[PDB]
């Protein structure tokens, strides 16, 4: 296994999207989010995603070189056509705008329709954080998820991420799937052949099942606990579609575009100034419910692992199997 | 068994409008908490219907709680507004900023209100139900006293902490959803314990950090535990964060009612969002929602979120509100009666 510093994963990857034919634009964004990803320790969105990527965009299903177009459509309010492109793009576009809406009139929104998005979601509220805000995004994705109580696959994984300032420490982020599972992990368990625990999915029959593979061929997955999760689910549809005006996640598919592996939807951002108005910090009052949460035994705090793998990363380097770096390095 | 009456829902907002009234609390905020409690009570949402009136009231009798507060609303931005509940019930300060809001929320696309210093002591659905009946998605969150035990955690930390959403739909009545982030409703730990019956396994835990199915257990140095496990405790850490950290208040574990005997409402804070979801959209978001529920009911899902309380709503309005008849002269004597 070889080590790759942060930047040069960067500069590989780069160069991976450019000669698939992303815009360098686009390229510099992707790179740096699954290098971000690896770096973290987030395999399963880091170069673990770059085969997904790129078969994607073979076919067209995905427009690496999409130019995102940005509507300034209120004082707190902003749209952004994706155009097909990735999500990250899009978002970057807008980003400025958002931030400079968020502090003058307190909050606001940004709704990215028409986007692919093939990654993990705190990178995209991680910088709001850092910089003294608090962020909450949703993502729809493509139908897998049973809606409580029904009998057939609809919502897709669905992820909510949320991101908010601390005065003693990196931001506190947190990335969920309001499935039981995330897709990514059962194929995992599928591929080392592991059973996964009850509650997770059903086969094709629509009966319950630890077999990932009876999940993967034509089964479905369960929403995380029950009714509340489904009902979460359902929030993230009406959030990152409904609103936004991109496809729900049952509103488009597979069949005439082999090899694609993105879901084409949507995203929904809202960005908070903690402190507009405020007579105190919300950072101090995060730090505080931080020292509070030691003290009651959470060892952990959402986030803690990324930050311990992130610093390691960037003292020795991101550690790749020698196989991997030279595929990647063949794909360049 | 107890014999039972009914009361029209109409004759019971003004049932309880007299008891808060009576004890202490402003005309304005009888008509408030009367409706909110009524309108639980009306939905079957038993917790925190005509069950909170006695700690309504002793809370009111302490002085823990005050009444007669005047909430301030601060203009903060132009999508901004706080409301400093000035030691009073959340319900009022939302309802003076409400109007306030929805412009903000039209003009803007988005705006958000931030409580602080508020005491909640009903369902969270009321707070999101009438911004959806307008067409607009409503967001709210709200912490309490101390009760569940963070993921990993030993102790308890974080409140029974709430999450609301309401949402319109073309073709019907708002989509609401208002589902506590602990397993279970710390509220209804209570009516389980008057009721002197056990819950179901795995949602909390007594003193010793062991599993329990009695909710004295729970109630008495117990704890409750995080809805889905990890996850539910997550999205409870952020209810502190929006509903206390953010608008100012409280977080569950930093108030003592000690001092107050027969304090029972939790003094915090609350976070609402309201969106115009067709803020400079090529679409309408109703016709978008009423395709989701059509798609609902085409995969199996017979009941929206929302529909079991819609379902007793049209009962109590039809057949009346069914109360014990003892409950029902408790509360007309506490009126006057």
């Amino acid at each position: 296994t070889q080590t790759v510093s942060y930047p040069q994963l960067i500069d590989l990857l780069r160069r991976i999207f450019v000669v698939h034919g992303t815009s360098p634009e686009v390229a510099d964004v992707l790179a740096e989010n699954c290098a971000s990803a690896q770096r973290d320790g987030s395999h399963s969105h880091g170069i673990f995603r770059i085969p997904g990527y790129l078969s994607s965009l073979a076919s067209g299903w995905v427009d690496g070189k999409a130019v995102p177009v940005v509507e300034d459509v209120g004082a707190a309010f902003v749209r952004v056509d994706a155009c097909n492109g990735f999500a990250q793009p899009a978002l970057a576009a807008a980003r400025s705008l958002l931030i400079d809406k968020a502090r003058s009139a307190g909050v606001a929104i940004l709704a990215i329709r028409g986007s692919h998005h093939f990654a993990a979601l705190w990178p995209d509220v991680e910088p709001f954080a850092e910089q003294g805000l608090v962020a909450l995004s949703m993502v729809n994705s493509m139908t897998c998820v049973v809606p409580h109580g029904a009998r057939q696959p609809l919502f897709g994984t669905n992820p909510i991420a949320f991101g908010a300032p601390r005065a003693g420490g990196e931001p506190i982020v947190f990335d969920l799937a309001t499935s039981a599972i995330a897709h990514g992990d059962v194929q995992i368990a599928a591929r080392e052949g592991r059973l996964l625990p009850a509650g997770m999915g059903v086969d094709r029959d629509g009966l319950p099942t630890q077999e990932p593979r009876a999940i993967l061929d034509g089964g479905a997955l369960l929403p995380f606990g029950g009714h509340k999760g489904s009902a979460l689910s359902m929030m993230v549809e009406l959030l990152a579609a409904g609103l936004t005006g991109g496809n729900f996640s049952f509103e488009f598919d597979w069949s005439k575009h082999p090899g694609a592996q993105t879901p084409w939807t949507g995203q929904l951002l809202i960005v908070i100034d903690p402190d507009k108005g405020a007579g105190q910090h919300f950072a101090q009052r995060s730090e505080e419910l931080v020292r509070q949460l030691h003290g009651v035994g959470q060892e952990r705090l959402p986030g803690d692992r990324r930050y311990l793998e992130r610093a390691r990363s960037m003292a020795h380097g991101i550690v790749i199997a020698q196989a991997d770096l030279e595929r990647l390095q063949e794909l360049a």
